[PDB]
């Protein structure tokens, strides 16, 4: 009977309006002994606003019960740690997992937008590039848009540990070749803690 | 028990020696002994290279086999079965591996110069976008003046929306080396590429 612990989504914590939550998934408890008690601890202080939600079978014959705790944006951001104590009877001792933000100096992502190579203009779809380097920690969130409306054909690479201990990532946005050729401005929106207001944005259009 | 593919570069260069490894973490002092029957497309092979058995410290060892595959064999999608007979197990464990099936596609390679906004700095970013390839085994490298570069980092391959993959490679040079006009080059090595190897250049305009 194994147990997992997941951080809040980046976006959740850096937007006061949203609700960040750590999840304590428990895959594999057995029919034999079903019962599970979730004592949540925050910086050690036991919390009681647990949200142990029910309970879902599967196609391997073992359950999966999940808890959820709502963290404060600040609590998480300031590096507090969330302990999940999972008491079952298939185990001699209750399993534990601690999680928290990544320690160390948060650093401001730099954001450069990179136009399509000349060599791609042969095509009828074109690549816009957003290079976001220099950040820490690696929780971050990138999105594309134009004319105030969002874009949906973009994909983003994972954050890569750069040589200086910071992270980079790229975002590629794929538009029709004409939309660029005319002069539409497009924008890359980054959202990261070490950004002023947790959010910057760079633009990009034909010259 | 685990099973690892040859490195991309090994298979796409006739001169190198691609090899699948059958790592076995965790056998116990109690019962040490392990026999490695390798099978290729089912046909049992006997050029096994079971390399020695190194009783690791957590009282669990780790014995490794190695098989040398032919470049062809791998590239044509043959499958490599590893059958690991121990006595802590009732039945011998199995793992099969092979290349990824599916139409290999030629990577397009575009080199992208530094944003204007980075010229404030004293180190500058060169970008190599390599999109459209399949399978995702690929190898990217940077160089200039025929000599190699060493300050570059590369993102994993990302599953693009059309089933193909992209990745980017960032090379970090001093701001002057660019400002002057040094050509730099991104070297990609992938199966669907003619001669398994293309290369694009990049310099100040
Ligand atoms: C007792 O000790 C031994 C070793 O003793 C040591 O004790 C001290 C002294 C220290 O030295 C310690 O280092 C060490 O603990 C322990 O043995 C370890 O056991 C674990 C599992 O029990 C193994 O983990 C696996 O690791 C692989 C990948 O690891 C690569 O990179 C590692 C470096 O971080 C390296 O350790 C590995 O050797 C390996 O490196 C590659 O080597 C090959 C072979 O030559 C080479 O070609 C490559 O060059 C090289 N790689 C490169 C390029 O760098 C990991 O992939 C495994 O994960 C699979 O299984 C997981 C569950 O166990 C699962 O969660 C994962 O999802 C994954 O399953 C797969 O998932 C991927 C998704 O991407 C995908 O393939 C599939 O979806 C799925 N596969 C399928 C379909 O099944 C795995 O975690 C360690 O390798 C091993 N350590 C050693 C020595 O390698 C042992 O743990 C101890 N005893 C106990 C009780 O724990
Ligand atoms: C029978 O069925 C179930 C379910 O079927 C499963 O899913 C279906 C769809 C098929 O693909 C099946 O093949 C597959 O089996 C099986 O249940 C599985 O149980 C295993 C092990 O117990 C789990 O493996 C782990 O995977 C987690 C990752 O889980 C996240 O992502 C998953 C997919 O992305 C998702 O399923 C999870 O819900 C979760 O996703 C997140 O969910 C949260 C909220 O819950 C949400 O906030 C997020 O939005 C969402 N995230 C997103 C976007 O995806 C992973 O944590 C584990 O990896 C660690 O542990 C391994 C130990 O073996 C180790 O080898 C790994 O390398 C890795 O090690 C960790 O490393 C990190 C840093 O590298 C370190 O911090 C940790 O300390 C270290 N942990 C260690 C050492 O323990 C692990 O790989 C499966 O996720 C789980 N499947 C599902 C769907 O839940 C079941 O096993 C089957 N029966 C069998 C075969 O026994």
């Amino acid at each position: 009977p194994s147990v997992f612990l997941f951080p809040p989504k980046p976006k959740d914590t850096l937007m006061i309006a949203r609700t960040p939550e750590v999840t304590c998934v428990v895959v594999d408890v057995s029919h034999e002994d079903p019962e599970v008690k979730f004592n949540w601890y925050v910086d050690g202080v036991e919390v009681h606003n647990a949200k142990t939600k029910p309970r879902e079978e599967q196609y391997n014959s073992t359950y999966r019960v999940v808890s959820v705790l709502t963290v404060l944006h600040q609590d998480w951001l300031n590096g507090k740690e969330y302990k999940c104590k999972v008491s079952n009877k298939a185990l001699p001792a209750p399993i534990e997992k601690t999680i928290s933000k990544a320690k160390g100096q948060p650093r401001e992502p730099q954001v450069y937008t990179l136009p399509p190579s000349r060599d791609e203009l042969t095509k009828n779809q074109v690549s816009l590039t957003c290079l976001v380097k220099g950040f820490y920690p690696s929780d971050i969130a990138v999105e594309w848009e134009s004319n105030g409306q969002p874009e949906n054909n973009y994909k983003t690479t994972p954050p890569v540990l750069d040589s200086d201990g910071s992270f980079f990532l790229y975002s590629k946005l794929t538009v029709d070749k004409s939309r660029w050729q005319q002069g539409n401005v497009f924008s890359c929106s980054v959202m990261h803690e070490a950004l002023h207001n947790h959010y910057t944005q760079k633009s990009l259009s034909l010259s």
